[PDB]
């Protein structure tokens, strides 16, 4: 298992980073300065998860202390839904450098494929709770996006939770200039996303599975969703890798050429998270974890399922 995947922009991208959507602001400044002395050299950010500041003082301070050189990183963040017009796109981007403490980032994703009205407001609702759209096409928010790249502000730029025909859409696009380097998307046993992967594989987009641990501390968990961590069946192939659960939910993405994000703000588990590349699951174990696929989301909202370019009503 190398340690990094080749872009389509010519980059290499390391295939286990680090996620910070929930992490406390207090506590993520830490988290990343741990991770990176343990050996992470890729975090995924965004503006909405309101912590960008906090994890800009860590990445800074590991390049002052010269503990990582920035060619040496992978530093991820998203456009938010309510930047999608083209002439928010370049201002979100830089305050999020600003944040970062960055010059550039390597790579600038799409968040989500629905654009809402812009303010100050993430989710604009009307009075019964439906999000807001903006009506700017996700195609012009994709030629926003190139912009950036030949400004020198990002190195990268690729989308997240689109699906098979919205890719299809922006590899399309009249005048495409740049193809997306990524499509980010929710992936684990219980969604498994092959005809997605696939699909992006065939086009040479690098495919990066968030929640890879079925987010725990999600906002809305009940009691009777599944819970990855909770298999006996994972934990039984764990138990034969002398591996926690964790770490086979992690290389279980590893091992289908896709980069994994998983998050935490816990000392111990940042480090178990990432010692990961020293055993191999098998053929059959892979086949066994795919088996497990429900179509269960940790991220798909209520209020966006009208929106003309919410991403989960086709099949994939
Ligand atoms: N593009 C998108 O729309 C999108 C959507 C969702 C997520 N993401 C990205 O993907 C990242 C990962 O997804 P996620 O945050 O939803 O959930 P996740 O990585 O699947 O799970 C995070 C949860 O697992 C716990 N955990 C971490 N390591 C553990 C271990 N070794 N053993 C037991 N528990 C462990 C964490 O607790 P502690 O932190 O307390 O240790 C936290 O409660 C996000 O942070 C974000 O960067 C992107
Ligand atoms: O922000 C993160 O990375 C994780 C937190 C979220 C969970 C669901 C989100 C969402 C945003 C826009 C549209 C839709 N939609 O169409 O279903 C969902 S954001």
């Amino acid at each position: 298992m190398a340690s990094r995947i080749l872009l389509n922009n010519g980059a290499k991208m390391p295939i286990l980073g680090l996620g910070t959507w929930k992490s406390p602001p207090g506590q993520v400044t830490e988290a990343v300065k741990v991770a990176i002395d343990v050996g992470y050299r890729h975090i995924d950010c965004a503006h909405v998860y309101q912590n960008e500041n906090e994890v800009g003082v860590a990445i800074q301070e590991k390049l002052r202390e010269q503990v990582v050189k920035r060619e040496e990183l992978f530093i991820v963040s998203k456009l938010w839904c309510t930047y999608h017009e083209k002439g928010l796109v370049k201002g979100a981007c830089q305050k999020t450098l600003s944040d970062l403490k960055l010059d550039y980032l390597d790579l600038y994703l799409i968040h989500w494929p629905t654009g809402f009205k812009p303010g100050k407001e993430f989710f604009p609702l009307d009075e019964s709770g439906n999000v807001v759209p903006s009506d700017t096409n996700i195609l012009d928010t994709w030629a926003a996006m190139e912009e950036l790249v030949d400004e020198g502000l990002v190195k990268a730029i690729g989308i997240s939770n689109f699906n098979h025909l919205q890719v299809e859409m922006i590899l399309n696009k009249p005048g495409l200039k740049y193809k997306p380097a990524v499509n980010q998307i929710e992936c684990h046993p219980y969604l498994t996303q092959e005809k997605l992967i696939q699909y992006c594989q065939s086009k040479g987009i690098v495919v990066t599975a968030y929640s890879p641990l079925g987010s725990p501390d999600r906002p809305w968990a009940k009691p009777e969703d599944p819970s990855l961590l909770e298999d006996p069946r994972i934990k039984a192939i764990a138990a034969k890798h002398n591996k926690t659960t964790a770490q086979v939910l992690i290389r279980f993405p590893m091992q289908r050429n896709l980069v994994v994000i998983p998050k935490s703000v816990t000392p111990e588990r940042i480090a178990e998270n990432f010692k990961v590349f020293d055993f191999e699951l098998s053929s059959q174990d892979m086949t066994t974890l795919l088996s497990y696929n429900r179509n269960w989301r940790v991220c798909a909202l209520l209020s966006c399922t009208s929106h003309k370019d919410y991403p989960f009503h086709e099949e994939f």
